[PDB]
């Protein structure tokens, strides 16, 4: 089990050799520059902002939502009468001799019906994502993982979503709130995850028993 | 799902500087709300309950 | 469903400066508050009771 | 997975300057707040006991 | 129960794609003003 | 059951590569702006 040949996390070489100097020019200045590499105009008092496809932003995960309902009904009835004549006189005898009209009766209805749901979800973290498209009106489109290997699995928390540029704060932070079409997951794998899955038959039955 | 559906008709110089009036000062106020699913349905009376009560003696 | 219907007629001069006049200054009104569904219905005597109620010697 | 799904209408005068607007001023206010997996599926009745919820005489 | 399909509240696309701007026209000003409504 | 293949939520490359720059003009400034949009 642990003798299973596995590629890691981190694959490839772990370090980097540096590269020797350019052989320095004979003009006879001590200034001499490695071959430069323009990254274009940067803004100098401009807050730094994801600006092109590879920059990198902060999104700030911090999701609060709870929704709840509930109702009931009842309705009820009771109804009792009831007429008895313990000692008739002579003259009202064939109207109410013999208990001919004592009566008694009872009734009841009763009804009650309840009912709800609520739903929640929080979800708290930082994660480094990057701009793979720029929209025709200026919103960055941000997609971003982050995978961690820790003793016995593998969790990724994947994002996805698109920002405006507004909303990014001045130390290049977005909290995730203000992300449009904003994907988030944060799964797992290992031995920890499947036990965190449902049988096959249990699921079988969860979604055919009768009850 | 639920549903809360409002309909009337409001006079102008009620409505406030937020853009808002209360549901009182609405002239033909219809308020409803209703809901569906097993949670609606387990607040209806049974056909033969609702048939006792309107039909039984007591 | 509830059902809460008004009618009458109001002096003018009763009316408040926010449109409102107390339901004791209109001359014939007629103030209804009803409703339907089986709660309605459970709150209606039975026939034989009314029966009863109506025709019972004591 | 959990899915919040939102719909309507915007004044573009009810939107404050943090481009933030409640949710109690959108008019056509579609709100809806689902779910899957097998936590979803244990929060279905099953098919007997809603097909005895709804034909079911009391 | 929970396989059959549904339709959900929110029917339709959840997400709109911002359309380019109009081409700016050679008069020499900066300020170029969409379509008016 | 936890080995069926799935979909994950947020679906293609989670990762972008910088796009080289545009080759400067020789025109006699520092200043050089992408293409507008």
């Amino acid at each position: 089990c642990a003798w299973i040949p596995a590629k890691p996390l981190v694959q490839g070489a772990t370090t980097a050799q540096p590269i020797p100097g350019p052989v320095p020019v004979a003009n006879g200045s001590i200034f001499q520059s490695a071959q430069p590499i323009n990254y274009g105009y940067q803004p100098l008092f401009e807050d730094r902002r994801p600006r092109n496809i590879g920059d990198t932003l902060t999104i700030v995960l911090q999701e609060n939502v709870s929704a709840s309902k509930s109702s009931s009904a009842n309705a009820s009835r009771d109804g009792k009468t009831s007429f008895g004549f313990d000692t008739v006189p002579r003259y009202l005898q064939g109207l109410f001799g013999n208990s001919r009209a004592d009566m008694e009766a009872s009734g009841g209805n009763s009804f009650n019906g309840k009912g709800g749901a609520n739903a929640s979800n929080t979800f708290s973290g930082t994660l480094t994502v990057t701009v793979d498209q720029v929209l025709a009106n200026g919103n960055l489109h941000v997609v971003g993982e982050k995978q961690i290997a820790i003793n016995q699995g593998t969790e990724f928390i994947r994002f996805s979503g698109v920002v405006n540029p507004r909303t990014i704060s001045g130390s290049n932070s977005v909290p995730s709130t203000q992300v449009a079409d904003a994907r988030i997951e944060y799964v797992g794998n290992g031995y920890i995850n499947e036990a965190q899955n449902m049988g096959w038959l249990q699921r079988f039955f969860l979604n055919l028993s009768p009850m």
